């Protein structure tokens, strides 16, 4: 199956000038500890571990904090490409780009499984 259809826009983000304490609110609202960014034309950037901002002013900016740029799938792959991404990378949430790199939405972890359940028994 495609990408395309298990993407969801039920999961963490903010954009690449969030502070330390919006980021971490997301987080927590998603019971997580990743947060997709973008930039302010909607640009995927990368992604926030949590780990990275322990020792963080709650007012200071994620901005240079960002990590796995490269982390990402297009809307248009296949959900077995997926599968590369989360070899290379455990995270909850993969991000999901259009052509000129816009975010478009997420793969969770959990959905690309429940694909992997359907395409076997």
């Amino acid at each position: 199956m495609k990408v395309k259809k298990w993407v969801t826009q039920d999961f963490p983000m903010v954009e690449e000038s969030a502070t330390v304490r919006e980021c971490l609110h997301r987080m927590r609202q998603y019971q997580t500890n990743e947060c997709i960014v973008k930039d302010r034309e909607g640009h995927f950037r990368g992604v926030v571990n949590k780990e990275d901002l322990l020792d963080l002013d709650l007012d200071s900016s994620v901005f240079n904090k960002v990590s796995l740029p490269d982390f990402f799938v297009h809307e248009e792959d296949n959900i077995t490409h997926a599968l590369l991404l989360f070899l290379e990378h455990q995270e909850p949430y993969l991000p999901v780009v259009d052509e000129e790199m816009r975010l478009k939405g997420a793969v969770s972890l959990h959905d690309f499984l429940e694909a992997l359940i359907e395409a076997l028994a």
